[PDB]
């Protein structure tokens, strides 16, 4: 299942970096033999010592499975000192860019986005993967198309579950928390937790102290607010799972509203982000 290469540059031409890490980089790559473009995660095997066999095991499982809302693992190359995960390149744009660019945006749009995330994350959970890093930057649109699906582009402070911050043992529930936070931002354009002093901010998250403040939340449905409250629940045992969230009427039913909330959400995204 793994292809072997003396040197990865015999296969690909590496252009821009798409993403970095202490010991991992995702690069835009052209397959020299075909012209086709991919996102290639470059991993030093030295960074895997003590886990190489087990990581390779897991990658071998995931290579055979494509989820609609997760970038596909197209191929694995192994060179003498590196592993290369050849991934589907996504061209559709970043999540917030499209929302600010759209001229029309409703709760039903936000609900459609979260439903996709729930589906992807449920699958990852079944496979034994806790993402731990779900945030808007890891969500990319497949195409520039109007009807484009959203995709998780990559998997292994303000988005992290209280039980983590409290240095406590944690589970797949941490992802359901993050999804709640993303849904919060999708409905108002600002993060639910933020402060100057990290001591304030850490405590706000620990205590799950947030509000649906006016005027931003005034035209948002009770159903959406309830949805978010069930995911941004301090107690991971009471917190909705992905499966429970996907059954909530705001997702599964018809309670998501049809009101154009673009003007306020986009103004807040512009003002709250770089
Ligand atoms: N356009 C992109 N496609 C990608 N497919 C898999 C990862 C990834 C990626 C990672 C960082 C930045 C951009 C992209």
């Amino acid at each position: 299942w793994k292809k072997q290469a003396e040197d990865i540059k015999k296969i690909f031409e590496f252009k821009e970096t798409l993403g970095t890490g202490a010991f991992s980089e995702v690069v835009l790559a052209e397959e020299k033999a075909t012209g086709k473009l991919f996102a290639v995660k470059c991993i030093p095997k030295k960074a895997l010592k003590g886990k190489e066999s087990s990581i390779e095991n897991e990658i071998a499982v995931l290579r055979k499975i494509k989820h609609e809302n997760i970038v596909a693992l197209e191929d694995i190359y192994e060179s003498p000192n590196h592993l290369y995960l050849v991934m589907q390149l996504v061209s559709g744009g970043e999540l917030f860019d499209r929302i600010v660019e759209k001229g029309f945006y409703t709760e039903k749009d936000a609900s459609t986005l979260i439903r996709q995330v729930l589906d992807a994350v449920y699958y990852l959970h079944r496979m034994g993967i806790v993402h731990r890093d779900l945030k808007p930057e890891n969500l990319l649109y497949y195409s520039q198309d109007e009807e484009s699906k959203i995709m998780i582009s990559d998997f292994g402070p303000g988005y992290v579950a209280p039980e983590v911050l409290a240095q406590k043992p944690y589970s797949k529930a941490v992802d359901c928390w993050s999804i709640g936070v993303i849904a919060y931002i999708l409905l108002c354009g600002y993060p639910p937790f933020y402060d100057e002093n990290d001591s304030k901010l850490f405590e706000q998250i620990l205590k799950a102290e947030y509000e649906f403040d006016s005027p931003y939340w005034d035209d948002i449905s009770d159903s959406a607010k309830d949805f978010i409250r069930n995911l941004m629940e301090k107690d991971p045992n009471k917190r909705y799972t992905c499966e429970q969230a996907a059954r909530h009427p705001w997702i599964a039913g018809d309670t998501a509203l049809n009101k154009n909330i673009h003007e306020s959400v986009s103004a807040q995204i512009r003002k709250n982000f770089a």
